């Protein structure tokens, strides 16, 4: 029941929002219009930056509707947004369809952002495991 | 440690009930209610014959099965599939054959993916003019 | 503060480490050299095995740099490391670029590992919703 500081690098876009209570993420908009040819990819700017709390992590997930209907996916899915990252959030989209192209319009919801805690583990090297 | 329960409805009473192979196993395997064949590069939305009630504050995640991933190149377009807490519909998996030549034959009753459940920070967005001005440089 | 036991099966690679305080994961290296032609995949060794605490889960995430740059992805992303597992972590790399083959050399960072709690939920069958 955390707050996430967000800066709208592109004031021309709506502020990402949680569709329904409980909804895992908030949809991210595309700041640009782009066409992905079958098999081709693209790094798309979302017009936003966020400040994920220390001990937490941002996760860029693909939208299931578009995923099925047009084969639109994310190459590095899940996208990993570190707590210290202050740059702009970009989504590496890819058209996984075999023959049809994917049209992306400035203003479309091209991904969803989730926020979860993360175990900042201290790795301790051992000679072997206990059995 | 001691968690909660997850209410599950077998929409298709012909498939087994998903379960946790081992105690510490992150998730439970989901079965395919249908027979499907994925030609190379082709995809499909396959039904799992189940619906769930992910508790408020938690999310359901649909991950691929490493085995089939390596052996035949089976993947899931929207991995990780996000199952929202308020969703009460049937879980479906967007299976895709990432292999270059060999089709992939899916049989009703096969384990096609696994489902994990985690808590999820239901963050409240707070727009700020800039990180510097907000003291977040 | 949670600690993660880890064995460098291949003593010739650096121990995986967290780039910055706050960074979600730690980059896992490649223990071998591999070239993936377009559309081709390969299960790569990392030269390490870990011991995910009971109640937690490991997760293998692709690195965004290479994904955008050369189209390098992970077939089963996110890779699930169960608490029970004690074998070598292997990554299922795949070349999603149309024409350019991908070259990986021993010592490269091919993936990042995350650890998170997981709800070991108890399934209960019910009649309806
Ligand atoms: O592997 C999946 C992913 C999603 N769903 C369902 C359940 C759920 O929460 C809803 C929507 O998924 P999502 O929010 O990812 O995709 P969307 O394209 O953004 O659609 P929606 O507009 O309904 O939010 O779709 C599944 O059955 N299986
Ligand atoms: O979909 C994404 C993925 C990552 N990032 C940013 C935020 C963040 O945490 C940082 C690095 O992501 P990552 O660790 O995946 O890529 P990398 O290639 O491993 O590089 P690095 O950690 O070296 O900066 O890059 C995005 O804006 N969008
Ligand atoms: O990116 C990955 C994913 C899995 N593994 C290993 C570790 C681990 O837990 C085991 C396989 O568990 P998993 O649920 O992924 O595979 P499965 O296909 O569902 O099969 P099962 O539990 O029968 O093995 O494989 C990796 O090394 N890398
Ligand atoms: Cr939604
Ligand atoms: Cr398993
Ligand atoms: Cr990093």
């Amino acid at each position: 029941s955390t707050t996430l500081a967000i800066v709208r690098l592109d004031p021309g876009l709506p502020l990402p929002s949680r569709a329904h209570d409980g909804d895992a993420g908030v949809d991210l908009y595309s700041a640009e219009d782009v066409e992905l040819a079958p098999g081709r990819r693209a790094l798309v700017r979302t017009g936003v930056a966020v400040a994920v709390p220390f001990g937490m992590v941002g996760l860029v997930h693909p939208r299931s509707g578009l995923a099925t209907r047009v084969g639109l996916s994310i190459v590095n899915s899940p996208g990993t947004i570190d707590a210290g990252y202050r740059g702009e959030i970009k989504v590496a989209l890819i058209n996984l369809d075999p023959a049809a192209p994917i049209v992306v319009h400035r203003g479309d919801r091209i991904a969803q952002l989730l926020v979860q805690r993360v175990e900042l583990v201290e790795l301790v090297e051992v000679s072997s495991f206990d059995e």
